[PDB]
């Protein structure tokens, strides 16, 4: 029934897969909204004990769809405001989400997606896989802040100061942002492992378990920390940077690659 | 004593967990002596620190579960002073006004990884391994400090998965130990530490710790680790069905045909 | 300036901590020379972003000790000013509207240590090393950051043991510090990411700070801050005995003499 | 609906808890259809506002104790559910994007007292009485909203004492209530309020109401009801022998006795 | 200066808001004024103490609208700088090392009200009225204050309704005002408060401010504030449409006949 | 047994008398040492249900004993750690008793026994009774900063920096510093009925609602804002103002009456 998704349960587990192959499964208005269904569907099934996370083929997702933005070119703080509002309440349905969720990464996990895989309760990834919030240098500014909760603050200042976007899967397991790095060959099948060893477990004692766990992070203010920083994205993306404006700019003119190719050149080599 | 030896030695006070034959099950008696102890050694103005350890080859399995299964206890009035006492017997080496420290070889496991999790300190041997068994029996977790110490994606894993072979290098990855020393030589690095830390002015060092532990307490660590308390007091009030099941063959069959069993439900 | 030098290039403002013959230690005069450079690069809108680095083949060994021997600080109200310029100096790194980065090499302790855990990121050489010996000269910590940096346990030992050899891979591996480059290679890397950052819209960079900067300060890190700073005062206005014990040693045999005093009470 | 109103008038929702047989009683599912109600309401974008108030001469006496003495919910599996919907019930009138008033005649107790604490303002008619008897039949409170709306002194004397005829004038003083109006009065100085709001921008209310549940949201509010709520769990799940008692007077002689034998356990 | 008095009297400083023409309506030059006023209060150590209050039988109506309405300000960026300074500046007076008193007659309004909110205390005078009248405006809070001053359900109705015309009687009632006084006697009530704090040891009064700050900073206020802050940014860059009319009406007819227009929108 | 305190059981309840009639029922270090051990046996025995605390007399008392702190001359910060840490915890002991704690006041309520009452559940008083905090005017700290927790922030502001020492019962009511003003002959019986009340319900019940209603407070984290009151107040008298150096050299030379005409001449009439 998607168009953007897959949604399977298999083993008492329930899978979604973020299907775009021919965009790198950028995450666009549409498939925002199937994530929603997914995961709606997924808490109803008293049969589904936890849910994976990944992409069509071998890439997890670039984040939010910019080749859709390039089109449809939304201006101002009140046409803003929604869109941003459902980018960051899809990501957090994977925090809030009531059974455990754990994100199975092949490939690129950036920005959007990269915000989507933090929210997750476990993130494993394969050698291949590379991560980051490329955001700054595209002119955009962060919607879901998780980072800084995750890493811990000099490292996640890096990452988003700089648009660190090629943060290879080993280097994101010693940050914390990834628990496992495994074999290519076996990405789906760890991640079904550890999902049926979750669903192995009566059920009221994993959530009231992951309800304490997350309590931690939420006594801290980290949910107050989060809204902020997207009222402060709010503001950004309401005036347009004129990084981004320059960005499409190019963009509509000459081509993403050319707009990449002139992004680019800006930074040191 | 009967099940914890207490010394002082070199202005340091140790507490060795001491029930061998059971890998240093803490039981309700270990735990109202370890409370004794630590009460001596605060009193103790020769005693500038305090070093808990195992005996043996273990450091502690956690909280006795064959204790536990004769006992049977039954419903929230009987578990709120189990966990309670539980819980403030561990938070005895956060609150600890002199610097504590964790000095730890072979099983760090469940309530005693939470114990060694409330230290200021915890140097571990190569071949000591760590990890949060519960939510494998049923039990859940008494003293939440993990998402306190290491990362909340590593918290949750161990957590959630009940990993209880965590090995003291990756222990020390992640912000769970200190320092990873050689087996004959663990006893050796704990003294040099508590003797470091007794070279300086006490009044000194326990006021740095009060700022120390301040950051965290202002955060809400205190709150967030009595809402995961009451969290538990609910789900072993109740009595998870997975612990009663864990019992039932315990009980019929021995211990180590329960864990048979319970890790039979499990991946291989 | 006299205490340090001030250059703007590629759009940066880098400030060299410059005092060789004494490690670039942090007097009054070369805080309040600091707080001018930042004043001048925070109002320069030709600057995008601050690197900080000492002279002399050194970061900084902290605030002044022999300034601190020779003026004999006496009482609260002495210290209070004292330490409230020294934290303050070090929290304008953390406050900047701009991006700062600390680009270290060979020693970077105490205050200095402080100083580079409130820049946005630091660098360092694989001969640069870190700690806060404070506790072994009888001092406080002044602006306590390290467990607001690095984990619980790791800030612990290197507070209360006074750590001051922390090699820069460690540092690496605790979040102390982002990135370890080659002797000759650090200013290049600072400037390669100073000038990144100046290439991106300064208002962005500047929002995108205050957000993230809001992370910490929603936990409450401002308050944890000045608590310790406030327990700094409490000690300082008193002054340990291992304190003035040093200094004793310090005025009749020197500074050198004093450091050699101070670790002989410590083991080997 | 069975057990309430939904109108929508002049750009307002109106919900009427309607069992006045049952003093508009609370139960499973009245609690239902309010939620439902709600959903239409924060859907419907010709509304600007919500106004709560009872049918006849109450607005409730709080959750069902009829329906609860029949249906002997026992243990904290049981109780958990009914707790969870109780709470998100009453916290659906403060998370409300937009604004929720509730219009109060006779008695407003219980687990109603706490769902007008929820909405944003209240107004109340002269012969209204508030408060919150639990504790005096042995029930525990299970949306401890009052410490966040009146001062701790005054929330506690309410809740330990089990306080349940608070005048309107004296909820005024403290806080509970916005404004007291004559009996004749109330709904039209609901409306009055609400269509005052309905004249307002509907997106400039929402981010104003946005910003100011974010006060509260920011001292910890939602964490401290959430942990109050698991306390109560713990009380209900175990069974208060209060309550035990209470219900067995109830089912024996009915509720007017057990009112009776209720009220001679306290002072005259 | 131009737009305010200062003025130095036994030991206080006084400052007095004056644009009778305007009721003492705030724009940006007199915004710049107080902050040179404030920076000479805070640095001039005969100055114990600062009254703030308004000229002309006012205190003030707030930021000045017919200003805005010629200004013209649009979109985020134009926004952000206008806020940033009528946040800090109110801020002042919270942040302040000395104590401040806002002395009140007549109207206290909008921004103005926020300023006296800010305040230590606050005296009023029998006549003086207070309240938020922004979005009756279309305009939203720049500084939310009023929550952390007054209860939640007291704040909500002043700032969704706009109410503008609290007597200083209720504000005192509700906690915004400290005493109410005689219309002739503000002045002298307002220097015998300051001069009574002026008696005492200037850094006590220092100090023990700085403790009943950290009490509502503790609690996260200056995060909420700069939440607030933010969603006004959103609002005010976007514009609501109902600011957009009014100053429609403001540009062809006079703000009279807007402000008429205004009133004719809502309930009589 | 108590030479500075009387303790009594009655009805389930348990009564503290602060007994030292000839200095105002003054806290010194002695009568906090007998609070603590009667707080204790309170606390330890499961006949007691509720504990009231109040003066001998018609005076609860006008706080920590300052003609003991004229004759000990304390000077210097670890001369005075350890005094402010336990007037800190005494005070603190009737917040953190499991059982509910009820002040009940004649007379004056001041100073280190105003915080004191501040920290019971529930204060009632007669009409005659008066509150506050004189600390500023006699050049002392505020060693217990509750106020700002019980009755808001320009009260509390108000009473703290003027040293405000008359605040009547009735005022004291409106700001929510007291629950209750009574009839003088009716103060003894009104608290005994409180606590009898409180008495005949689940003790259980009583102490986990007890916990609810302070984590309240604790969540915002009053205690952490208290430690740092108490960390500041360390370094004031740690130094010494100079006005209580100047009170106490009245007070020794020409004694206690005359060093406070000199104090209430500095401060307008």
């Amino acid at each position: 029934t998607y168009s953007k998704i897959l949604y399977e349960t298999l083993h008492g587990v329930a899978r979604i897969t973020l299907n775009r192959p021919e965009r790198t499964n950028a995450l666009d208005q549409e498939m925002l909204g199937e994530i929603n269904a997914a995961m709606d569907a997924a808490e109803a099934d008293a049969g589904v004990k936890a849910v994976i996370v990944r992409g069509a083929g071998n890439a997890f997702s670039s984040g939010f769809d910019l080749k859709a933005q390039m089109e449809a070119r939304p201006a101002g703080v009140d046409a803003w405001r929604p869109l941003l509002r459902k980018d960051f309440d899809t990501v957090m349905r994977f925090w809030h989400c009531p059974k455990p969720t754990i994100a199975a990464v092949r490939g690129p996990c950036l920005a959007g997606a990269c915000e989507l895989a933090l929210a997750c309760d476990m993130t494993i990834a394969t050698e291949d896989a590379f991560f980051g919030e490329p955001e700054l240098k595209f002119g955009a500014g962060i919607v879901v802040m998780l980072l800084p909760w995750i890493v811990g603050p000099k490292i996640a200042k890096e990452i988003i100061l700089l648009g660190e976007d090629r943060v290879p899967a080993r280097r994101a397991a010693e940050i914390g942002m990834v628990n496992r790095v495994v074999d290519g060959d076996g990405l789906d099948a760890e991640a079904l492992r550890i999902a049926r060893h979750i669903g192995a477990i009566d059920p009221g004692l994993v959530k009231e378990t992951k309800r304490a766990l997350n309590r931690a992070l939420e006594t801290q203010g980290m949910l107050q920390a989060l809204e902020s920083a997207l009222e402060i994205d709010l503001a950004i993306e309401g005036a347009g940077s004129p990084d981004k404006i320059a960005f499409f700019e190019v963009a509509r003119r000459d081509g993403l690659r050319a707009a990449i190719a002139w992004r680019d050149a800006r930074f040191p080599a």
